[PDB]
């Protein structure tokens, strides 16, 4: 940290801000982080768990640039889109990503450096792949959390971060086989999950819908700290708001891999202030 | 500047090459002009009236960098959306012109001329129009036939075309209202036409009769007899002519351009 | 001392003479013209800015009226291409009564020109029974020596040197990639007989266009050059492919008609 | 005052219904062309007369260089063939009457007199009659031989022949009612005869129908004038049934007397 400032993020789609967890749990001095996000049950998740440093706004489609250039400049622009294609409804959100992220790159005449990525599910269909990559002039880097998790998980990333496109390499710290993310007493069936929606029939494995935990003879369905362990995220994180399976499920299901999160905002300690 | 050259110009839904028409009338110098079109009748009129000067591609969806690199390069992107919304059927078309303009657009910091256009409708969703001016970085100057030519056209340009917001005037030649651009005895009830995609506006022999081909030919600003190709009859004609732009709202657009490249 | 010609043209179609006339430069005074189609009445009222005087139906016509719009210099008509009497054929016959109307009454010599064609597809007996009524043999003039075309008609009258021979002029476009417009190529060199029916245009059945490698038919204004019009001469009231090869396919070669209205420029005035 | 024979071409001759009247006129003929195509219809002309008829043929076969060796004439006759109407079938074989006709005529210019007259029923279409009238410049006389014989036979006449407008009055001889047309012991239940279902003649208080002889009275011919080449009740009334009626084509040819020689 010599001569370079906190960094200063515009995480839209912020969810339960697995990007302002990984920019802590790297050291990276964070200045500013604007998230924009509509689930007040996400919402709940970083306002506690982060103690009110993310300056959240609102919904996406009523941020203007006017907005951009007041609670600007960003060094960092980040979005996942939620997981009827692109041009239908949900998926033409990503224009609203497409717009505020041109709103942030600097001006022409303005070396500083402005990195950005936007995260899509792999099931897309290949004309919709292309046509994001022809918008942002970029293709993107298939990264699966199995390399770093216990958890098949194929997302799609665009961007500009330094060594995206390096392969994934697991940490020594990572919970990599399920057996890993469970409590005690509990024998996994098996040795990764397969691939997590927001419904609890992707906890079952997809031939049969069988139960991955046994204890007790008896199989078992995960528990919601279990489902934590698995996606990196710390323990009892969504312990917040009286939030039952149901919910804790759904924020779960939705969000990132941090082991992977944490792997394209690890070069980004190299250009901000840390501490 | 001084030593100019002839204009490169790529034209993405052509339609009957109002683009080139309006060019050569202007006096500027064609070096090249692609276009890209679909339509086989529409294809013919702009093959037949200007002899083979202009390259036709095929679908703008099939066209690729590559094609923009080989082609190029191009000091005009002109382009005219098909009249369900944007996000949906042939308004997405536009996002194809979207990516074709930025491909074609000059090197960053290249300091040559380059101007472009878009034009749609003002029977257009707000949502749709401000989500345009969004991608291209631009609000539309509205331009209406009506002060030009004989016709009710209300349509959106957005670019950066000099002067666009310039005033517009009409010119000594224009046909300015219907009874200038009718047949031989025939009277013109109305003198502006409303849209073209409830009085006839023609009478004949004191029979009522609506307008002819080549009378809706001059009402757009376009020469007689211009759709007289390929066996079109009054269907073809009727809708080529509908689908396209009016010249001197158009020949008002390109004008300033005489003082960026040739001429003759 | 010669004054603008008059003429009577029955079963006149698309004004093929007067507008030989015209590109003649004959002065015309008074052009009285028996049509019904309203598709080609529209073409002579436009195309000639409404000098032709319409009439109708030629059974409809009677002495009372020839001797009304008259006199007439010259009188002009072609059959409509079941034999002579029977059906349309003897119309002819109308077209007899209205000439024998318009003739100079037994001691005028001013001159009285007339003429007649046929198709040359017809009965040897109605052919005998023609130049029976007309006092007249018929001479053979194809189109193929002035045009792109065959089109074998036969033409009874008495201008002045029309069993001449038939030769060809500078302007006449001769050959089919003379019609044609832009990027086509002309498989042939002469197009077979053009009737109102489509099939006309492929030869017993071939495209006689090719563009882009791809055989056409031929399109409207290239049916205009083959037969002498002027280019868009038809593009009036809206009229698709159907009406403008049904009007051309049963017109008139233009550079057949200059062919024998030329010396008329000597006997009326010309400007 | 020096007027010569009369030449004449007859068209569709029959039974030389126009050479009887005129000897009977007591006109001179000089020259009788007849163009007809009945075998028993020529035999009575050429057996009647004495070959003084020309006969040639059917008419279709006629040529202008005919018309120019055998003429020239002073009289064009011809009655038409009695529906398709005139420009279908027999109706046609008007037209070449009327080219032999117009091939006829003096040169333009000529004051030599010229004579023609055209015939047919009136049982015609009034397109047809318009039609022939357009073609032959002229509007027909209507004469019904009612007025001078003892049968109803109406029927038209175009021609320029002198006085066809005049007024028709019967003379001393003609035979103008039934009765005066029988033979012996016959009794008319009618006083003419409708054109040619009770019956017209009472032989001894039977019914019976009009004998070859008495149809010979009704049209004015000469009795036993159809006598000939063994025809039977049908060819004779067939003949008869066709043909003109003697006084009415009296009446038409009286007014040449003043202008050919008469003896
Ligand atoms: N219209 C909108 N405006 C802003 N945020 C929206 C939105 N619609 C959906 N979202 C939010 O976008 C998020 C996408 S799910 C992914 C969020 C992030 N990757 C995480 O780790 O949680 C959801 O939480 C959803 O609430
Ligand atoms: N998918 C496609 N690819 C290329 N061109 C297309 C297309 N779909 C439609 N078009 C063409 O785009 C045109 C839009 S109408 C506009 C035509 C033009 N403004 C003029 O002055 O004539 C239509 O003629 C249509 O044929
Ligand atoms: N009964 C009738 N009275 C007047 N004209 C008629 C007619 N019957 C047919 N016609 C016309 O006669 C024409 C014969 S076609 C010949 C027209 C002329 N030769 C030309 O160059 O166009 C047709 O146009 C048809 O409309
Ligand atoms: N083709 C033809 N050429 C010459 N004569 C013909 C003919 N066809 C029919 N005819 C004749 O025309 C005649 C019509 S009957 C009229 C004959 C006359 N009126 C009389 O007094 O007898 C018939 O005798 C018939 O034989």
């Amino acid at each position: 940290a010599a001569r370079r400032r906190p960094i200063r993020v515009l995480s839209l789609f912020d969810g339960i801000a697995t990007g302002y967890l990984v920019l802590k749990e790297l050291g990276i001095k964070v200045g500013k982080y604007v998230a924009s996000e509509v689930c007040e049950e996400s919402i709940a998740v970083g306002t506690v768990k982060h103690e009110g440093n993310i300056k959240y706004v609102n919904d996406v489609r009523n941020i203007t640039k006017k907005n951009i250039e007041e609670w600007g400049p960003f060094d960092l622009v980040i979005g996942g889109s939620p997981c009827k294609g692109l041009y239908e409804g949900t998926g033409r959100l990503f224009f609203e990503f497409y717009h505020l992220l041109n709103y942030s790159r600097p001006k022409e005449g303005d070396d500083r450096p402005f990195f950005w990525m936007f995260e899509n599910v792999v099931a897309m269909k290949v004309g919709d792949k292309r046509d994001i990559s022809r918008f942002l002039e970029c293709n993107p880097v298939m990264i699966d959390a199995i390399k770093v998790s216990a958890a098949h998980r194929a997302r799609y990333f665009w961007g500009n971060l330094p060594g995206m496109n390096r392969p994934v390499i697991a940490s020594k710290n990572d919970k990599l086989e399920l057996q890993d993310c469970l409590e005690y007493n509990r024998i996994a069936k098996l040795k990764k999950v397969q691939t997590i929606t927001t419904k609890s029939n992707s906890i079952k494995q997809g031939k049969n819908q069988l139960f991955p935990v046994v204890m007790n003879g008896k199989e078992d369905v995960l528990w919601c700290t279990e489902l934590e362990r698995i996606f990196g995220f710390p323990v009892h994180y969504t312990d917040v708001s009286n939030m039952g399976r149901g919910a804790r499920q759904k924020l779960l299901g939705r969000s990132w891999s941090v082991p992977v999160i944490r792997h394209l905002f690890a070069p980004l300690k190299d250009y901000f202030a840390c501490e």
